[PDB]
């Protein structure tokens, strides 16, 4: 039983690694938003909702990691 | 039978690591969409379907990881 | 057999790591398709099949990872 | 109990790996802010709040890692 | 015997990690093909075979990983 | 007690890995500062404080890793 | 002996990780060949032998990994 | 104590991984310095101290990794 | 003794991972050579020796990994 | 005393992983040197000392890794 609980806790720690992908990806999206608005200010209203969508989709990958992490923890 | 269960939980945590690829890749597609539209607003209708296709394909790699994750958990 | 079964399950999880390569790669190809068409709209019908081919070959690397994963889980 | 507690501490350490994602992402956002402002100084007031949003969302992914680390530690 | 078998299966899973290199690399090549053709459509016939060569050579590194994987799983 | 202590020390080492993020990120910020100033020297006073902010925020992620490291080593 | 043989097989697997470096590097070289030829077709005969040298040297790093893998396997 | 000492030595090795961050980061900063001066020779005396500062802050992340490494080895 | 020999073999496998850095770095150098000659053909004789030096320095990092790997193996 | 020795050898192999950073970073410096010189041949004498400095500093990070490596081995 020591073994099973110990595996849940190590597994939960490992499950957070994938969050680095959303950390990096969210940033890549906002970088593009910023570069895009700087080069073409008039395009802001068009690309801002695209950036919000990109963020949410990238972020969803982190949510799934965290879901597995919490499932293992609790 | 404790050792096998422990392995399933460790394996499940490890199985989420690959989701970082979708996290980054989704972002890469949206970055291109945003920069492409900022440089050429008129191309938006053409490249948006391409972005949907590209992110859906990149995302699916992470769903495959999660499939293995949930197999090992349940 | 408890130890061997355990090893199959950990190995199965480890075998999914390589899928991050196709995750990034597929995105890289579609990013180029998008930036290529934005800079040159008239090239679309030429570069679109190239992106499909590129996607498929990158995807195949993930297919090989998942195959090993499923062989360890079931085979 | 020793084995479970050992697993908690190993897992706590592993749970900080994903913070490298926010480390890189935060910088990616600020690099774009700097480059965008250098190319187009007049756009600063527009992009600065986007950079703040971008960095906060990237950072939060690493804070979710840290949160799991602390749950395991304490 | 249990320990050796378990090691083979763990190793087999580990062996697929390097496949991420080909996954990313194949895509890098096709990205260049697409951007190169978009910038200069007339160069297509020259650069397409360079992309096939590049993809094949990148792919081979993944094949080497998969080979070791299969040697462990079966051999 | 031997097992818990060993786990603390292994964990402490693992906890420093994330520091690579700040190592790369701090540099990414200063690279942008340098390229931004080279392209537009007059923007220096505007972008320098953005680089300090960016570096500090990136650095903090590494500080969080080191904090966990020290909690394991001592606390 | 079982433990030593186990270690050989685990080590053989680990020894292939470094091949991802040649996988990416080989592609980096060919991407530059393609982009350089697209921008300046007349330079092809000059850069092609540089790309062959570049790819062979990158690949060899992965072959040294594979060599260690086989030494452990056999 | 054999297990704890073993853990100190493995932890010490693990604690050097994060140095790859400073390895890449330091290079990123100097790369920008070089590309910045090539594009604008007259900016050299302005961007050179910025590169030194950038190097130092990136380097510090590696210093923290090595400190933990040496604490595990000796402290 | 099983333990020590087993540690030598796993350690030798792990020691090859760092070779990925030279795999990637050698490629980055040759990419720059290629892009540089394509943009400015007359600069070839100046930058080719720089590329050879860059290659050798990056390559030396892989040599050191392999040295540790062979020390562990033999 | 077998377990401690085993750990030293494992630790030594792990200690070379960080050398990949120098491998990539050395290359990054030389890439910049090559591209900088191709775009502006006249700047060569100015940027070459900067490249020497940058690669020497990046390389040293890998030497620090190797220091730990050789401590654990000898
Ligand atoms: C696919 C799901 C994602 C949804 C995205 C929706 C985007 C639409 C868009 C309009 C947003 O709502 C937004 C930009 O307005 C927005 O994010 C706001 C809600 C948000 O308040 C924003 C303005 C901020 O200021 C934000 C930086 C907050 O100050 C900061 C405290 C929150 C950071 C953060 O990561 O929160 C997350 C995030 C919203 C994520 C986003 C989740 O949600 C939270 C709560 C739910 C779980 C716990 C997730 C886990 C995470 C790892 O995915 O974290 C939630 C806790
Ligand atoms: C390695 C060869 C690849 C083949 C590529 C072929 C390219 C040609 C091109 C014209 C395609 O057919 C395509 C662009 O039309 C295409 O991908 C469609 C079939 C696809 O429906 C696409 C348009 C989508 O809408 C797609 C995002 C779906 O909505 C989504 C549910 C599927 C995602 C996905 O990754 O599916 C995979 C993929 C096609 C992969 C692609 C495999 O195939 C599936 C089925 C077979 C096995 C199970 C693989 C495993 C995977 C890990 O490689 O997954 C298959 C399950
Ligand atoms: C260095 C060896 C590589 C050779 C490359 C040769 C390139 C030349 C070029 C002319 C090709 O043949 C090609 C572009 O025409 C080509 O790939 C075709 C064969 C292929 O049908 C292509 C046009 C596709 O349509 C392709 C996207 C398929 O639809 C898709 C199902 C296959 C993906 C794939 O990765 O296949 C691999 C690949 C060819 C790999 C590539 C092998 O081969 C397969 C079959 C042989 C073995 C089993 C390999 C092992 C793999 C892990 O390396 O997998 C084989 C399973
Ligand atoms: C979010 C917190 C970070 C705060 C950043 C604040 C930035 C504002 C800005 C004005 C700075 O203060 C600065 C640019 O002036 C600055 O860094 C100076 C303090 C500093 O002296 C700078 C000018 C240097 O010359 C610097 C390159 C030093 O020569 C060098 C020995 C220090 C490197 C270093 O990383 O120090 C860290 C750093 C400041 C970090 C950064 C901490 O702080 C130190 C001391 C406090 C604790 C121990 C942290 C822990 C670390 C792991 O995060 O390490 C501290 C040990
Ligand atoms: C985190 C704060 C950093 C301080 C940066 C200060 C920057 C100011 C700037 C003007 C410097 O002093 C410098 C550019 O002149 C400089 O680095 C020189 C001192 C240095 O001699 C440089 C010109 C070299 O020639 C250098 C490549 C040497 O030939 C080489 C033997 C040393 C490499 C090296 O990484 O040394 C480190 C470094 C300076 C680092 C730098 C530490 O310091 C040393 C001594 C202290 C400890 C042991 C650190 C550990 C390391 C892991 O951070 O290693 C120190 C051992
Ligand atoms: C810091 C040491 C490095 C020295 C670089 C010297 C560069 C100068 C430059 C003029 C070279 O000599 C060169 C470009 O002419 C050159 O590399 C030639 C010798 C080489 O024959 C080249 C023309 C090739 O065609 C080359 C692609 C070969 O065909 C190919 C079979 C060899 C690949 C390879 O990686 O070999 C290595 C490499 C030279 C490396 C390079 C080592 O050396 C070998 C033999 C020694 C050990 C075993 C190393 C291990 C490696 C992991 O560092 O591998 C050696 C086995």
């Amino acid at each position: 039983m020591q073994l099973v609980l110990a595996a849940k806790y190590i597994g939960a720690g490992i499950s957070t690694i994938g969050l680095l992908g959303a950390g990096i990806g969210i940033a890549i999206v906002f970088a593009a938003l910023i570069n895009g608005v700087s080069r073409n200010p008039s395009i802001k209203d068009t690309v801002f909702p695209m950036a919000i969508l990109g963020f949410a989709l990238s972020e969803a990958t982190g949510l799934f990691c965290l879901m597995v992490s919490f499932l293992l923890l609790f």
